[PDB]
């Protein structure tokens, strides 16, 4: 009965209070941020330590040692020094986000020392796999093949604070996001490959999503789909489409920013400040002088005349004299500014919205269409739907193997029933639904 | 510590659930349905008692006699009686609908019995005119005045239950809303009176919402907007407009059904059940056979080949063999059915969604545009919205005649700050939560 969380903050506080339910676990805590664990230690009953990961190694074998299980909740290029550490003790891992190559390469050593490591929990991903190989091994119980998998997952504000030019809140840091833009995405469909090209041209590859009409929904493509093939064991399907949702001007406004060229990891540009509308007369190519003259400028290099991306750009105040935060680059600039003005108030809900649709061919000839629904809202006085979505999976899994539900061995994702019944089965009493429907087509 | 709550289901469980916290109030329940309050008085702590309110007017006196307030949740054409009752005794009441012409004059008995009687009480009527009320002080609080009062209130289903024809879902019978299509629309705009046209027409009426770019919204206005002026003291205003919130089709669908001759009170048209088919066929004037056949028809009367509004027909089971409900009219028969197909399931939330926007005209000489955002979601094991906002301003009012804050006497709605403040403060706790804005033009 006694674990160690990895990182703190937003994704830990829902794992920290799913496991501190019972009573009977010490909750260990280890962080590089030394104001945020202060803050977590307040709410929730902890053991707080302060370690960076990487340059105090010595001390993380001896932590790990004493417990049960390891929580990770860093970012994803730290699992092989976390997984360094628990393959040589006898501990076992959860981890949120991806399975790296990296991580990938110790499975040897993993399962030689005889524990249990579980990736790939959360949102997405996480339960995009669970819900995924729900619908595929009750396919496989009937004889059916997958022929199609079409899958769009969301998180993003609720419908009534959406009124801003990007239609959206950030949680955290939009580095990653803003970056997708300028990289590729390929996926099957119909038995080809189609690649698409990112950066300016990505806005054509952006359509209307209406499957709930009510709602005014737009989605994209992801970096890479056909990589589910191999993971879920479905290469027999000839579709294979992965993609993000937003609601309907996201992705234009994000081309305006890519137009002036804001978009990119370029340093920033004598005896005073640099603002927003000096860092844009810098990029237009003009003096850093009159503001009226740099809107001429903008909206010249904005397209011929897109008043749209010009009106997005003066609401968030990059035309105007606030200050250019220090950062590395302009996009990294860019993304301060965005979560300066674009973030989430104490009392405004989030969601997460996510849509899969299936078509299978069962052994009698006819073609069912099976559709997937999750929709969930953030709680007022109580978690946000992100935190729920990608906190609950792995804390779930996380109190599976301490009460010895999951008897497997290795490192594995949540893709065995094993895995992914129990869980999903427990998110709904967490106010996490989703509903199906499937219909036949002789 | 005595209440006597008349008619039940639906808008009384939370009046009982918020009456009931404290535990010193004895809740008594009339009601005309007995197998209504058998089911309520399962899940709350209560004195069953079953009575026609117009047929045993006798033994209403007597137990209205032995209470503190009479809570009434019947139809509005009722409270003549509840109140003729509760002005001979010494008792106070409380009204959720309208009140009437018919009640209105009971005012002289009313104050000279010395009692409170409050009514237009919950959603709309009731947190229409507290949200409106509480800006209009505010406004007079700084010596301003309103120039033009816009107000948008829309009861619906959450975005992802918004998948059907209609876009929506009924929480009890259309016969009212459906009608509402048929009457006029009245308002004043600029200086000017403004008819609007009912019936076919009413779809030209129509207006696509974008408050919420996230939200597919469409709105029209109610019948009569005029009268607002008097009640809330604004006739100098130049624009008064209230107004019902759908999501984009839902008037379009409608529109349909008039078109096809269902929305009238006319009787349904031998020795064989009446089907759908059936009575389509009658409307359009054939002879009852071929499902094909009254296709042609139908898409026929429907417009220039309005594939739509046929395939809305048609997803509903309008051209199709089950059995027309028994009903006094095809109006009714309609309704039936559509509360039959359209309803919300137990795990589906509903959404209240309340939109004002104030041109107010301050003293200096600028102009104040004010606009207040009110969206609540119905909870999972809880409340549904639509209940909590016409419960619980009812039951809250009730609650501070018990407790003795209401100091004013008469007959009333909730204009005064007395009511509305403690109302709107205590339903932030309950999760009805509103935000304000407001920016000034020279
Ligand atoms: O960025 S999202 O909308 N969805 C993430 C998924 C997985 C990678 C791309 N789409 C988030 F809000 F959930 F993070
Ligand atoms: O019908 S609604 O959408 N709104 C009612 C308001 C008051 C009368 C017309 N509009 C409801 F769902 F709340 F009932």
């Amino acid at each position: 009965r006694k674990v160690l969380v990895l990182g703190s903050g937003y994704i830990s506080e829902p794992v920290l209070e799913y496991l501190s339910r019972d009573g009977n676990i010490e909750i260990t805590v280890g962080s590089d941020m030394k104001n945020q664990i202060e803050q977590l230690g307040k709410k929730y009953n902890i053991n707080p330590v302060s370690m960076d990961i990487c340059k105090q190694e010595e001390k993380l074998g001896f932590l790990v040692a004493k417990q049960d299980l390891v929580i990770s909740l860093l970012p994803y290029v730290l699992h092989p020094l976390v997984a360094k550490a628990c393959i040589t003790n006898k501990v076992n891992m959860v981890t949120a986000s991806y399975i790296t190559p990296a991580l990938k390469e110790l499975e040897k050593s993993v399962e030689d020392a005889g524990i249990t490591i579980i990736g790939e929990l959360g949102l997405d991903p996480g339960l995009d796999h669970m819900l995924a190989m729900e619908s595929i091994d009750k396919a496989k119980e009937v004889g059916a093949t997958i022929e199609s998998y079409i899958s769009y997952c969301g998180g993003l504000p609720a419908p009534e604070h959406s009124n801003n030019p990007l239609r959206y809140k950030f949680s955290w840091s939009p580095v990653g996001v803003l970056m997708n833009v300028m990289q590729s995405a390929t996926y099957l469909l119909d038995g080809k490959v189609v690649n698409v090209a990112g950066g300016i041209s990505f806005l054509d590859a952006v359509t209307s999503m209406d499957f709930f009409p009510g709602l005014n929904l737009e989605g994209y493509p992801n970096r890479d789909s056909t990589k589910y093939a191999e993971i879920y064991g479905i290469s027999s399907a000839h579709t294979l489409l992965r993609g993000t949702l937003r609601y309907k001007g996201y992705m234009k406004a994000l081309n305006g920013f890519v137009k002036l060229g804001l978009i990119n990891r370029e340093a920033l540009p004598e005896a005073n400040p640099l603002t927003w509308k000096q860092l844009l007369c810098d990029l237009v190519g003009i003096s850093p002088s009159s503001e009226h003259d740099v809107l001429k400028e903008a909206v010249l290099k904005k397209l011929g005349g897109d008043n749209t991306q010009l009106e997005a750009a003066e609401w968030l105040g990059l035309l105007g004299d606030e200050q250019v935060p220090q950062a590395e680059s302009i996009l990294d600039a860019l993304s301060k500014h965005l979560v300066m003005k674009l973030s989430y108030g104490p009392e405004e809900k989030d969601m997460i919205v996510m849509r899969d649709s299936f078509g299978i061919r069962h052994p009698s000839g006819h073609l069912e269409h099976k559709t997937i629904d999750l929709v969930a809202y953030g709680d007022i006085n109580g978690f946000s739907a992100m935190a729920k979505t990608v906190g609950l999976p792995t804390a779930m899994a996380a109190k599976m193997l301490l009460d010895g539900e999951i008897g497997a061995k290795g490192l594995m994702g949540p893709f065995s029933k094993e895995i992914y019944g129990p869980i999903l089965e427990r998110i709904k009493a967490e106010g996490i639904i989703y509903t199906t429907q499937s219909t036949i087509k002789p």
